């Protein structure tokens, strides 16, 4: 609705005004409009209802690639043709020509940058110059924007881009009570089944493939008949739960990643635990309260393996922003440094367009290539990340960064420690209290193996000093070999 | 009416695709088999489109073939892709648009009671390249794909018209023709598997047992076993490759004049060896591994000590844990030891004795001659094939020759390094599980790399010191005479008692003397040297 109200607001206004001021001020009307977005947001749509909301003449449809002619000269003369109506209608009355639409579907395929451009010459030569027909309306439309010829790409040509999205909530809602009416009136469906959340499963899926899914999972109840009792021919559930595994959009999303990246659970086997989730709790309240502080740098840091990508996952969670991401060397992997570092930049400026947002780093040194013989690192991208950490927002939107680190040390040297805010320390669990906790937890053993353990340790092993993924994966191993204490305490004192 | 009223499938040539063929049968020809009155009620379009695709030689053509005959079809039109073309201009738009006539008349004609129509395009990538080639030429190459696509998505409402088009290569398709309404269904034709094999044998070989021309030895199940990676076309080529040897044997081509035994024309019988020669004669063309590993070990083992039984048990334990636990989906070795001990063949063994349904090994020998990016890619693709399957089994050797380790700079590729750093920690997909060992020489290198924290647990292998090992792997070898054996240890033992050699050394010290001098004037100097 917003772009519903700019292009009728700023562009078409100017012919709501009688025609002789407009011929006596000299004021020029905009005369090409670009609509682009994604395949399927229905760009064809809106350019048939254009013309017909503003009672213009009716619309002359034409195919990109059917403008391809077999003729030499003859696509030129088919283009040329295109205007002979506008343009005598103007010639016989003036301003009072009545507004003619053209509209030329993908554009880009043969608007690229010999009949592609003689195409182009003629469009050009009729379109600016010794003609003034602010009567002609060209809509273009593309869903790939980059492919469009510079000729055209110019002040006074298509001053005016409009963007398309896909199918949202309720949209898609709609339209699946669209298809599915005429299954549902005729009480072949079973009650079992919920539109709603067939919604909730597709969240990426554009029309075409809705009738996709529904024509499967009909066929899986066609399939169940054949290998006359045909008046119990119903579609059930599990046939549109089944049908999903056919189709399969084109989108990505990362809140995946940011939920698996805590799939070890927490255990609270310790208070301090419970005081630093508390201050992320803190935090993000006084990022969300504060008009001021528009900008939160934090560290967290400690030593390695003792767990810190799993908190910062679970208080990013916790915060219930609309905006969450996360960027982990995973998805840099393979890439060329001029790739890593647009990667990073457009992964910072797609996140300034929301009102608040979170944004997760982790294991800041592994991004910057270090290794200590060298010492050897990339320093570019240290500069970009550095830039970045420090860069405002654009006004009333909010950030929150938090990244994880392991090597303290090596960035005091750096002297990027200036950049941060405030720092949190982790410290990896040290008394055997905590390995009770730990141990009832992952229920490894009975209470006598898990009493005896403890008595065990007590004496070989005061000073425990011990990460916590490192016992989770030696339960783990120590689950299968001897169950009995035999096993486990010796391994510890081997890792200790 | 769709389907013939007498027909089960199991009479029929193509044997081990059988999952493929209900995906078929269920999206194609389901929605007309119920009367015409249901479709319309339940609002749901017929498909239109099908593509067929997989490597060469997969049996697609005799699916096509055969398909006709098989379910009381309307005999198909088939033209191969490069006759539409025609020298005259108009003439092969007009020769695409002259084939749908008969079903478009029929249609007019009897509404929806015209029986269905099945046109199939053998070679469908030659002339529907994509329409955006350019060339400046005679655009003959592109007004093609415009007339089908007219005749195909403007259809005019016809609803009883099926095109399937069977290729080798998807990516030279002109992308316009895959979307809805246009080849909605893809179908992969991928390799055979065991079972499936074994019935492509039974198939090859029903003529030839019935007609008691193969000999009662022949076993089935062995054959299967041994052909890893062979299709069905190969199958074929093995079977009558093994026919020549036996038809040679009483025609003697060449060698001599024709001497026809015309007795043993009807005694005409194929025995196993005969299959085996076969076997060596044809190659598969698709390989991947299990080869690498097995000549990995080409020297085998000798249990010289304890120590050997012990690392072994340990990977068995391994192998049990990663197999079991759900929870453990990625477990990472290191075998480090003195250079030469022997470490290779070791975790070689431990792998094949697994028997995972996955298995490979990385080794510096593929990788030579390759620039830097090439590595990179290499690497990557083949831990990117590496969590496709639910379990499996890799291999890394020589991790400091991988990365150009030389001490004077030092000097070293950091990009393979980092690349193998961020790639060891990585998780496989859901539901899947990998297993990693890799060996190394140079332990406190890769402690000053500051790498050692990606690695769970660590194994060493000491060489050999005691002169028992050495009378062990010698008695082995066959090196000498029971008295040859006894007095070489005799002298070692007051020659020089300390002993630290290490296992290869040994072998070529053994054979070395062999060949020369096998008294002990050569092998003891040698080994004496050595140490
Ligand atoms: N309070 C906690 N703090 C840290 N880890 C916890 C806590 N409670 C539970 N865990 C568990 O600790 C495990 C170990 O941490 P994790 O697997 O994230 O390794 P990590 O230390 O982040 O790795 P890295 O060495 O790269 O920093 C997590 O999988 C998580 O399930
Ligand atoms: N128990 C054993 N342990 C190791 N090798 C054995 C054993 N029994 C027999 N062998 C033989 O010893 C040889 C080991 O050589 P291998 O190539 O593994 O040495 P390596 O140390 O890996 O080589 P490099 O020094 O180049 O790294 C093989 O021929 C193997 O068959
Ligand atoms: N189930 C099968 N799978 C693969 N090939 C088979 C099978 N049964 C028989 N064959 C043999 O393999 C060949 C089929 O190859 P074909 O489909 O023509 O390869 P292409 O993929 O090049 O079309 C025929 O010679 C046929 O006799």
């Amino acid at each position: 609705d917003k772009e519903f109200t700019k292009i009728f607001r700023r562009a078409f206004a100017s012919r709501i005004f009688p025609p002789s001021v407009i011929e006596k001020l000299g004021i020029s009307h905009v005369k090409g409009l670009l609509l682009y977005g994604p395949p399927g947001t229905g760009k064809t749509l809106i350019a048939r209802k254009i013309g017909t909301m503003l009672n213009a003449k009716e619309p002359k449809i034409v195919n990109g690639p059917e403008i391809l002619s077999k003729y030499v000269g003859s696509s030129e003369e088919n283009i040329r043709n295109l205007f002979k109506d506008a343009e005598a209608e103007y010639r016989a009355k003036g301003e009072e020509s009545s507004l003619h639409i053209i509209i030329f579907d993908e554009l880009d395929s043969v608007f690229k940058q010999g009949v592609g451009d003689n195409v182009v010459n003629q469009l050009l030569a009729k379109m600016d110059g010794v003609d003034q027909l602010n009567n002609i309306l060209v809509i273009g439309m593309t869903n790939r924007k980059d492919l469009i010829d510079s000729a055209l790409l110019r002040p006074g040509r298509f001053e005016v881009q409009v963007e398309i999205h896909l199918p949202d909530e309720k949209g898609r809602l709609q339209i699946f009570d669209i298809q599915t009416k005429k299954m549902r009136e005729n009480n072949m469906m079973s009650d079992d089944v919920n539109l709603a959340e067939l919604a909730a499963l597709t969240k990426n899926f554009s029309g075409a493939e809705i009738e996709g899914l529904v024509k499967s999972a009909s066929s899986f109840a066609i399939n169940k008949t054949v290998n006359k009792d045909i008046a119990k021919l119903k579609v059930t559930r599990e046939d549109f739960l089944n049908a999903l595994n056919d189709v399969t959009p084109a989108f990505g999303i990362s809140e995946e990643d940011l939920k698996t990246c805590v799939e070890g659970g927490m255990m609270l086997y310790s208070e301090r635990v419970n005081s630093i989730l508390k201050n992320g709790a803190r935090y993000v309240r006084q990022v969300r309260e504060s008009d001021k502080s528009r900008l939160v740098s934090l560290l967290i840091h400690g030593p390695a393996g003792s767990g810190k990508t799993a908190l910062a996952a679970e208080i990013a969670l916790k915060s219930g922003f609309p905006f969450i991401r996360l960027i982990s060397p995973n998805e840099l992997s393979g890439m060329s440094e001029s790739a890593k570092i647009a990667y990073i930049d457009n992964t910072f400026r797609d996140a300034y367009k929301s009102p608040l947002n979170i944004l997760v780093i982790d294991s800041l040194e592994t991004l910057v290539d270090w290794v200590p013989i060298g010492p050897r690192f990339s320093n570019n991208i240290l500069q970009m990340l550095k830039v970045a950490l420090k860069r405002k927002p654009p006004q009333d939107r909010r950030l929150l960064i938090m990244t994880t680190t392991s090597a303290y040390s090596v960035l005091q040297q750096m002297d990027i420690l200036s950049c941060f805010d405030n720092e949190i320390a982790v410290p990896n669990m040290t008394n055997l209290d905590e390995l009770n906790n730990v141990m009832i937890e992952s229920n490894f053993l009975d209470d006598a193996g898990r009493v005896k353990v403890i008595n065990e340790l007590s004496r070989s092993c005061p000073n425990f000093n011990v990460g916590i993924k490192k016992t989770l994966t030696n339960i783990e191993t120590a689950r299968h070999d001897e169950d009995p204490v035999n096993e486990l305490v010796e391994l510890m004192t081997q890792s200790a």
